[PDB]
């Protein structure tokens, strides 16, 4: 496991609702036992997940955007 900003497989960010709320069930349904809202200045405003494993990812750039 890792903890890092969660985007959307893969090289993207989420969006969060500043809360948590949605995006905090959307990390624990991937599988992350934590989450929380997060900004990563490149991309912009992303999620965080705490305990997602490396099976699941997260901002990457190389690519562009994908799912």
């Amino acid at each position: 496991v890792r903890d890092g900003y969660i985007a959307q497989p893969e090289n993207c960010v989420y969006h969060c609702f500043p809360g948590s709320s949605g995006c905090d069930t959307l990390c624990k349904e991937k599988g992350g036992t934590s989450g929380h809202c997060g900004f990563k200045v490149g991309h912009g405003l992303a999620c965080w997940c705490n305990a997602l494993p490396d099976n699941v990812g997260i901002i990457v750039e190389g690519e562009k955007c994908h799912s």
